[PDB]
């Protein structure tokens, strides 16, 4: 429970800010039908031209104010174009004489709007709301979306309005000024209003996983991740339990423990559960990765293109297990039994380290010939899917910066999805589909088993030859579940936002989707 | 036309061996329901041990022969186990006094064997063809295959029987009748030519993909296909620089510049004698040779000298159109296209940064010489669809990163029509040509996005290379149904040193089961 | 104080050799307007040709001697020529009939001789004393050089001609007088002992420098620094990990982390005995081994094993305050820091991405841990603004871009004050030293904007990285003179397989 | 427009010879937006004509000397308004 230190200014929690500007916002829905009364702050129409490309800008929206309906005719608005993306501002007053500010944002062309493309929409509204000291924003549809759209464009909202200042000293910003109102009117309001609520908290549930993925591997070591998966256990009411080195070494956990070798910090084992109340008809174990950083080990992440700065992100997949324990242990579903797993620890180089060459045993039994020391996520795995399969369950779930290969395979956007079981991968992609986050099925190759073939070992760590290395480490994985439906989320390439200089937080809208919609 | 030559001792044609040792074995099948004589040849059974891993040998099967019997029962058998490729065979006289040879193949634990595991016994059996003498080969089969993956099995036992001895000079003799016994055997019999035709196709294409480059360039390959459309019956055009020209291929035309071979575009067809109902035309990449141009391949792993294996998706249209002109299939017409050209480096050469202009109008910014393959299939599929066809599929050694996406052994599948990919893929089944589909993902387009031209020919930023260019080829198919298909990463044969002759019997399937 | 060790043969102290046989050189100055003596050891002199590039040697001087005065006429000297370097010995017998030796060394047809010219004409003279048992070495000016350059062909003979031998196990008779004759010689006179401080102070900056990592560590280091200061009479005092976590210096001991030894901040300091008017901080940077951290310097050309020369800023600082300790200027205080550590890999180490707190309160984002050099000069820089002073310069093998900017021969200044800057320039005329003057462009700057912290350590894109460094600095001194001399390029003498003792010089011409 | 501190609010010094753009030109109203250089808003709406006219203004820093760096950044932000309207006139005012 304690953090070690090197020296006194050595960092012995991870920051976390639960009351964020955003769970300050009153958010209420009206129904576009009754008017829209343009009081206070800025109001955005949400505006799209079927068919024509680039077309004018029509308001379709009954205005209840004689002065802003007028402003907002035909007429005046055909010098603007709904280019997905494009955006203005406008300045009137109305019935009253009261300064209002109105405005719009591009929606493109095409109806059944996509989720790239909403997604470019939100972004270009949080462009309004930045550089701008607003009070309340209303926003007006019209355009039409399901309420998995509507959820996510909330969700992405909120998490492109925050802003992430907890390690900003003298660099503060001195006219962040975020809004207390939110006002949305759409047609059909009161379907919409039950997807506020779980647009906020799947919000913090990705927000929470972003956070922990932002902050350096000197903040979030493996004991104070440890301590703040603790915390949101405490907050939530979740059976929580955290396994130290003494307990591993009784579970003979190999794999995990000689990955953590090299690292000041002890291994921690997150194992929270939340327990349905009634009648549990589904047990389901969520396996995240858990380094905290990876160096590589002896086989240093010294090459071009290995980006060892960037490698605080390694934990991604346990940030997602833990913001989906939020979003799971606040909305409370039922008939379920989720186990929250990751095996947490540092990759590091050191004389304790592990070295190329060594074989391990881990906790099913199986020895392993470590083939590279900087392949330690599917050692640290292997003995968590051995305890998610002993907790005797029926779905198990791994989600994981396995492989850099990622990048090459499906890019920066689409996360890969491998398994052993097609209605497990069915449910994941429906997951993908309705969390709206895009997740790909990938093929569990086995003619590439062979390459792991140890001449001493049971089995290889990797592969000499097979430079699927996405695919191969699935085959790895396969290996250490039995008789268990299984799943695997390469998560490598999707997690982290290159352009934004951000986490995604990836992950826990499809894992909380996942458990939902069971 | 003719080959140009440097010297006088430059090859001026592609070596092909049409008529093969594989032609001369008669092929028979016997119902297993009823014993097996082991009287000429060599006999291996196919045994396998479900549940028990590496288990034991037992001959299921009833043998009419008391000497070989003895030799096949439990107590001698039980010595050998079921691992999946091992194989033992012993040489013994029979009831006549006849020196016969019996062996047996593991072929594993499992019963539903795979293709790759088919593939690994069946290489196991070459192993003893390529040590034997005699005359005949019988095998038994004691595991479960459907008619698909018996075909598979002869379609590969041919293919990697045949050795390739075009380029050697400067010990055996094939055998002249192949034993089949297997259960409910006259349902099987009819895979047994089609596996034959399919097997020359896959066999062409390797020969094609095998020959170096000095042997295959664009005008020779060219030549060959006008032999080959000759020999089936097939309408043939080979259209030249000045008609491409006129065509105003520029992407196209820019690859070939720095070659000392003149660009060749072919285009076969294969027209049923009755009511074409579908129209299909098949795109091949072309490059005789990938040197990389002034983006040369010389950083580690480039393979350059392997960049000769860079037609195989030409020598797929091409081994295509031989099982199609030789099966002759009803209500389709077909055409075989492949804009072929030799990526070099010269004073000629096209540049890094050159804008050049494709046959639809559209400008390319190019970025990198070696990306050649998509700028030949950019004019190549322009030339398809002004065909008006239902169906375009293209089929390219296009991207190395398909090595790090699905490997050696599985090649992918993109598209813009999920109903001709569905079709792709239930292709892939049936031909045992193992394709996995993969998306094109249009957020990545806007990074084709160029300052100058209308399109990038690459990304600079986005390293998913085999999605980014699916998204380019995308730009030149405007409204038909499109596939594509990279082989880049399962073309080859590493290990064993040769070409797999990879798509042949995956694009026959698709216009044959269409 | 105790430096630790892993085995009991690791090295506990920084051999210094303080009494070098240069100093036992008894130095004479004559005035050549009164004739030239030939008597005993060797007797080269210094001579030119205006116009002639290659053409024949003159000796102007008057020789008190009839045969040698005849053996060194025009006719006999005529078939050797004055090209810049060549070098020629004769034997010969003087009037009273005793073996003297005799010769010239050529000093080219340029008279304003240059230093890489001057350097070239000590490196000749230094191969006739390194071949010879000799006793005597007389040097005769027949060229023209001002005072400055006349110290400077001293400190080059003594810096030469010393040869660093406290790391062999092995071995193998230094002169014991010098003379000189030169024109003007009584105003050349006080540059002679000048020159032999000069030397050493560089010589000094060189052992530092040439010493092993494993003998020159943070403690070893922070250890000659309290036993140089005490050698002179320097107020001294050398805080350690637990007073620098009450200053909160954590850009410093975030770099020092994975290290077995200790943090040492050093701050030596001279203060006038008068009316102090001007205030100086000397900044080095002091990493006494740079293996570069995670960011492990294994890409080829990374040059790890010189790595031990990451603290020649510190040395350069030493070695001034050995100058300025025994020449003793007035009116002025200098306090010498430097933020000495180790960068290495271990579980303790500080990792990429890591985000660092500066005891400004400026919160730093870790790009590459082998960009250590300006988060443990930042921390410095905090401290020495904090001493109320009117010139901060800091000075450090920062940045290995330094070798395509300027090279080995030129070393970059950079800073926030015009006129703080034309005194390093001044200085580098003067301590020959050569300086030459670049941008910090501001446009840079929003590279340095990290996401999270207040500022990133290193830029993304721009590959200037010595500018992108001096953007950083520039960062930590909020209103104080400050001058930045990179000098990683430079420290190294690549061809002589040795330390230059560079900046030493440079910085006691800017206090003096 | 500048603000000599650093990223502070705008303050619109010249005279405009109209009410409805004086009013939202005046200090209450601007005072939202900052003078980070190359920070940028414009507005639409009518002037004492009821003709549809834009407003904004582009951040210049803090630091009044500007360099040449620094107005590129002024002139892109400028330049990325044209690019996403169909104007007619520009209208530049330099305080
Ligand atoms: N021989 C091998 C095979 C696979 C790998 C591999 O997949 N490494 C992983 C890793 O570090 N696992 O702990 C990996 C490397 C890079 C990235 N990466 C993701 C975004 C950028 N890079 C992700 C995963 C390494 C070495
Ligand atoms: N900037 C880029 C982007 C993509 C490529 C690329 O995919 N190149 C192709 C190619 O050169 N086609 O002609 C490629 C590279 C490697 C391989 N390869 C296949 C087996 C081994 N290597 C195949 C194709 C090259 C450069
Ligand atoms: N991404 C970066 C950017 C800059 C550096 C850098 O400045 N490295 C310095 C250094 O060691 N700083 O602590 C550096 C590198 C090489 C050399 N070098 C000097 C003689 C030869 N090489 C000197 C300094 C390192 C990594
Ligand atoms: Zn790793
Ligand atoms: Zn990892
Ligand atoms: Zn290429
Ligand atoms: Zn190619
Ligand atoms: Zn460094
Ligand atoms: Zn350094």
């Amino acid at each position: 429970s304690e953090v070690p230190q090197v020296v006194s200014l050595d960092p012995t929690s991870i920051p976390i800010e639960y009351n964020t500007p955003i769970h300050d916002i009153k958010v209420q829905v009206y129904d576009i039908k009754g008017g829209c009364n343009v009081e206070e702050g800025l109001t955005i129409f949400l505006v799209n031209n079927p068919g024509k490309e680039n077309g004018p800008v029509k308001i379709s929206s009954k205005v209840n104010d004689k002065q802003v309906s007028e402003f907002l005719k035909d007429e005046n608005m055909e010098k603007f174009n709904v280019k997905l993306g494009t955006s203005k501002h406008f300045y009137m007053f109305n019935d009253n004489k009261n300064s209002v500010a109105v405005g719009y944002v591009g929606c493109g062309s095409v109806a059944d709007l996509s989720e790239a493309d909403m997604k470019r929409v939100v972004l270009s509204l949080v462009t309004m709301l930045h550089d701008n000291k607003l009070s309340k924003l209303t926003v007006v549809f019209e355009i039409n979306v399901d309420k998995n759209l509507f959820r996510f464009f909330l969700e992405t909202l909120f998490y492109e309005y925050m802003t992430d200042e907890r390690f900003k000293s003298t660099d503060k910003n001195v006219n962040m000024e975020y809004i207390k109102h939110l006002g949305v009117y759409i047609n059909n309001a009161d379907t919409y209003k039950e997807e506020v609520e779980k647009a906020r908290v799947y919000y913090f549930g990705t927000y929470y996983a972003s956070q922990l993925i932002a902050a350096p591997s000197n903040y979030c070591n493996p004991v104070s991740l440890s301590n703040a998966a603790v915390e949101l256990a405490q907050k939530l009411n979740l059976e929580y339990k955290i396994l130290g080195v003494k307990e591993l070494e009784e579970l003979k956990m190999g794999a995990y423990l000689s990955v953590g070798k090299g690292s000041m910090y002890p291994n921690k084992f997150i194992h929270l559960t939340y327990k349905s109340k009634g009648d549990v008809k589904k047990k389901i174990a969520l396996v995240g990765k858990g380094i905290t950083f990876d160096s590589g080990g002896y086989n240093l992440k010294a090459a071009p293109g290995s980006m060892i700065d960037l490698m605080k992100f390694d934990m991604s997949g346990c940030a997602a297990v833990l913001g989906c324990a939020y979003c799971v242990g606040t909305l409370k579903p039922e008939n379920v039994e989720i186990h929250f797993l990751s095996a947490v620890c540092e990759n590091m180089v050191s004389k304790n380290s592990y070295r190329p060459g060594d074989i391990i045993t881990a906790s099913n039994g199986k020895t392993i010939e470590v083939g590279n020391t900087d392949a330690e996520g599917r050692l640290t795995l292997a003995d968590a899917l051995v305890y998610a399969e002993k907790l005797g369950v029926d779905y198990i779930v791994d989600i994981a910066t396995l492989t850099g290969a990622m990048l090459y395979s499906l890019g920066t956007s689409y996360a890969g999805v491998f398994g052993n079981n097609e209605e497990l991968i069915n449910k994941i992609l429906q997951s993908s589909k309705t969390s709206n986050e895009p997740v790909w099925w990938l093929p569990i190759i086995n003619e590439y088993r062979a390459t792991l073939n140890s001449k001493y070992a049971d089995i290889n760590q990797i592969s000499s030859s097979v430079k699927a290395s996405s695919i191969v480490a699935s085959l790895f994985l396969k290996e250490f579940v039995q008789n268990t439906a299984w799943a695997h989320i390469d998560i490598a390439g999707v997690s982290w936002n290159f352009k934004a200089r951000k986490p995604k937080g990836f992950g826990v809208r499809l894992l909380t989707e996942f458990v939902l919609n069971d």
